[PDB]
């Protein structure tokens, strides 16, 4: 099945999801010259004082925090969307070093990692359902570099221990994503994609600016995650990320002057 390994890897998927070259595929580059300021844009509104967690998952691809979506509790409204995106996971994506591991880039320039939480469309009843519209999907990416330690980051840090490998998970509850975001919300967005397969062309892309600084020995515990299920030989769970897609027919509208 689908991986990001040489045999299974990114420049494979297209043949079990021929979307992998569709119209609005992500991640992209971020061209910050060709992007535009967007007067028309609301203010963009990140509520998480009620973000209820529930479970952190090893997925064999990553390793999702999982939320109580079942009520109106965490939501993401304004900027470029429509109505209300109710929060239901974070994961992230990484390198095997520091100079990679982001999936957008910003001219060319490739983070240590990147956070993606991810929200679907209340209008469409729940994710199921908002994942076969156009406008399912919100995912505010943040950008993360390596230098001083983000505090709020190293409860997920901690149990990365008990979740090793693939099919493994940890009661998570009472963790609290305020204290992943950076000061500033100014962004760019566009139309997307999920960028691990099945790929659905579903998403409004809300990227940060500003990134999270985290320090070296926080992202080498992520690095010593795995791939593979328990018994199975060790493969490390590094470079997760898809490369940059073609803009094809699309526009970046910047949220600041
Ligand atoms: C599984 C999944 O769901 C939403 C967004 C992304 S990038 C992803 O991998
Ligand atoms: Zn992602």
């Amino acid at each position: 099945h689908w991986g990001y390994g040489k045999h299974n890897g990114p420049e494979h998927w297209h043949k079990d999801f021929p979307i992998a070259k569709g119209e609005r595929q992500s991640p992209v580059d971020i061209d910050t010259h060709t992007a535009k300021y967007d007067p028309s844009l609301k203010p963009l509104s990140v509520s998480y004082d009620q973000a209820t967690s529930l479970r952190i998952l090893n997925n064999g691809h990553a390793f999702n925090v999982e939320f109580d979506d079942s009520q109106d509790k965490a939501v993401l409204k304004g900027g470029p969307l429509d109505g209300t995106y109710r929060l239901i996971q974070f994961h992230f994506h990484w390198g095997s070093l520091d100079g990679q591991g982001s999936e957008h880039t910003v001219d060319k320039k490739k983070y240590a990692a990147e956070l993606h939480l991810v929200h679907w469309n209340t209008k469409y009843g729940d994710f199921g359902k908002a994942v076969q519209q156009p406008d399912g999907l919100a995912v505010l990416g943040i950008f993360l570099k390596v230098g001083s330690a983000k505090p709020g980051l190293q409860k997920v840090v901690d149990v990365l221990d008990s979740i090793k490998t693939k099919g493994k998970s940890a009661d998570f509850t009472n963790f609290d994503p305020r204290g992943l975001l950076p000061e500033s919300l100014d962004y760019w967005t566009y139309p997307g994609s999920l960028t691990t397969p099945p790929l659905l062309e579903c998403v409004t892309w809300i990227v940060l600016k500003e990134p999270i600084s985290v320090s070296s020995e926080q992202v080498l515990k992520f690095r010593k995650l795995n791939f593979n299920g328990e018994g199975e030989p060790e493969e490390l769970m590094v470079d997760n990320w898809r490369p940059a897609q073609p803009l094809k027919n699309r526009q970046i509208k910047a949220s600041f002057k």
